[PDB]
């Protein structure tokens, strides 16, 4: 991913962008009784905790293009993976403005809470008013669409959130590219089939996790694997691909029966953006908030994982690549060990910046023990070791739970939690249920004991 050029929005025709210079994020009830070090993200350029150019920072992430054209292992990665996905028998038909826009089987609503994007954030008109539930009166949108037609700009947001006090310091703000309500209709139009088909099969078909259920899906997960696991971590995944691997992944939506409209995959990958009252163009780079970013990089990092194995070790078995995404996070295998820091070097040929997993000094053997999915670890239940836990570290919760963004969201958000933590175990829970309960708010809260959580979940089987 690389920017080409950026400019004055007003030269060109565009209006500035309203970009809250203010964070949501304040101490929560829990702050106080439970340790954390993250704070919220540099928002603008004056937060005093900076300690470089703000604007700089928030663009490193595009390191830029580094592959050209798709090489022999990559045609032959496309080939392999289009293959797997041949077996899932994907409809390829359009998916009607109404599945898409309401939702059906396989595929959720539209989220109501995220920006419209352009025109819309700039004329005032929100979701609300052009969608609504009840009647999934596609007459509003369907007009809209004609009016303001597709492929508009990406509006770009600093994400709101938790931060390493590095990476605040470093002004390292993570951004929202969002798009138009209209391109993410038309898209889910598109590709709504695809969709579904993929939220309804986590595993190593689609070699994709988006959709899936932690609590559910980690016992099924082992059993998919092969031998021997093999795993680390991106840095800047997204905003490091290449050209090409969005061509690639053209070439297999094209093999599957979507050629007809692989021209979606154009704006991802040559994309046009609106940050505050700048403009500018990206050539490569998958944006953040567009509808399928999710699968895509998951499609992508399938592609991109049989590349270097196509390309480190030839004579691999890719059929005994049993590997799971959800966008740059991964967990493979294979029947043989591999060496990960092989394949981090010929990453770099590709464009992608590969390091050890979960921030190792040093690219280890993975096991069962180590391996991380999504912040989560995999432990088997001790009375019955057939059910695989999904264990998410405490800090990642105590962190989570010492801010606020909407006090009206303090029973919700800690419900949440709670369904994260238990599976660390009772004892711990418990501590964790007893600090909540040692203020005022937290004993108003209507938190699940252990026993009913537990138990709940061996059913759930
Ligand atoms: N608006 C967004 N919302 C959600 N996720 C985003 C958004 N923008 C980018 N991302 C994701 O976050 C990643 C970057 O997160 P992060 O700042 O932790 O960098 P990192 O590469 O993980 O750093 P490190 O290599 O040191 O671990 C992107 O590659 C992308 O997957
Ligand atoms: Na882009």
């Amino acid at each position: 991913g690389e920017i080409q050029w950026m400019r004055p929005s007003k030269e060109v025709g565009y209006p500035i962008i309203n970009a809250p210079s203010k964070t949501k994020l304040e101490p929560s009830a829990f702050h106080y009784v439970f340790e954390g070090v993250k704070e919220p993200a540099v928002l603008t350029k004056n937060d005093p905790r900076l300690k470089t150019d703000f604007e700089e920072a928030i663009f490193s992430k595009y390191v830029g293009n580094k592959i050209t054209e798709v090489d022999e292992y990559m045609k032959e990665a496309v080939d392999h993976y289009a293959g797997q996905l041949m077996s899932l028998d994907i409809n390829t038909e359009q998916m009607c403005l109404e599945d898409a826009m309401y939702g059906t089987d396989g595929l959720e609503a539209l989220d109501l809470s995220t920006s419209a994007g352009y025109p819309y954030v700039a004329m005032g008109k929100k979701k609300r008013d052009i969608l609504n539930k009840q009647t999934r009166d596609t007459k509003e949108m369907q007009k809209l669409l004609d009016t303001y037609g597709i492929n508009l700009p990406l509006v770009t947001y600093v994400k709101d959130e938790l931060r390493s006090k590095t990476k605040v310091e470093q002004g390292k703000s993570r951004l929202i590219e969002a798009s138009s309500l209209n391109d993410s209709v038309a898209m889910r139009m598109a590709f709504g089939n695809l969709y579904a088909a993929f939220h309804k099969n986590p595993g190593v078909i689609t070699g994709s996790a988006v959709g899936c259920d932690p609590d559910l899906f980690w016992s099924k997960i082992p059993v998919l694997m092969e031998e021997k696991l093999f795993a680390f971590d991106y840095t800047g995944y997204d905003a490091s691909l290449s050209p090409a691997w969005f061509e690639a992944l053209k070439m297999v939506l094209e093999k599957i029966g979507f050629g007809d409209r692989v021209d979606y995959i154009d704006y991802l990958n040559h994309s046009h953006h609106l940050y505050k009252n700048k403009t500018y163009c990206v050539k490569g780079g998958m944006p953040s908030g567009c509808s399928g970013t999710s699968i895509f990089n998951s499609m992508i990092n399938n592609l991109i994982i049989r590349t270097l194995l196509l390309k480190t070790y030839k004579g691999i078995d890719l059929d005994h690549l049993k590997m799971i995404a959800y966008g740059d996070d991964v967990i493979a295998s294979y029947p043989h060990e591999v060496d990960a820091s092989l394949l981090a070097q010929s990453g770099k040929d590709y464009g992608l910046t590969m390091t050890p997993a979960d921030k190792s000094a040093t690219f280890e053997t993975v096991t069962w023990e180590n391996v991380t999915f999504l912040k989560r670890f995999f432990r088997a239940d001790e009375k019955y070791p057939f059910l695989i836990h999904p264990v998410m570290p405490m800090k990642e919760i105590h962190e989570s739970i010492r801010w606020t963004k909407d006090p009206r969201n303090t029973q919700d958000h800690v419900r949440s939690l709670c369904l994260l933590a238990w599976h660390n175990g009772e004892e711990e829970y418990n501590k964790f249920l007893a600090k909540i309960r040692s203020v005022p708010i937290g004993r108003a809260l209507d938190l699940p004991e252990y026993s009913t959580l537990y138990d709940r979940w061996l059913d759930s089987f």
